[PDB]
């Protein structure tokens, strides 16, 4: 049972913003990396069972490839400074769980 909190009621709003607390090269596709001095943007935090596994995306907007790829990583690897979460409703994940085709 992995439930994550949403920054709204119908899940249509950002959570907050955080910074990278150090380098953390994800395993391999399954997750995203996090290098020092690298800001991030949380979109969905999974707690109540997997607090160590949050959900969001890193800052930045590369050209010729808009819409960054969201990933999952612990909070310890980052530090939330700014916030913009209007809501905090829980959202249970599905059994499927697709990632990295």
């Amino acid at each position: 049972a992995d439930r994550k909190l949403c920054a709204d009621q119908e899940c249509s709003h950002p959570i907050s913003m955080a910074v990278a607390l150090q380098d953390y090269m994800a395993p391999d596709c399954r997750f995203l990396t996090i290098h020092r001095g690298q800001v991030v943007y949380v979109f969905s935090k999974l707690k109540g069972r997997g607090r160590l596994f949050w959900g969001g995306s890193v800052q930045g907007d590369y050209y010729g490839d808009l819409a960054a790829r969201l990933g999952y990583f612990p909070s310890s690897i980052v530090r939330e400074d700014q916030t913009l979460k209007p809501g905090k409703v829980d959202v249970k994940t599905d059994k499927w769980d697709f990632y990295c085709q």
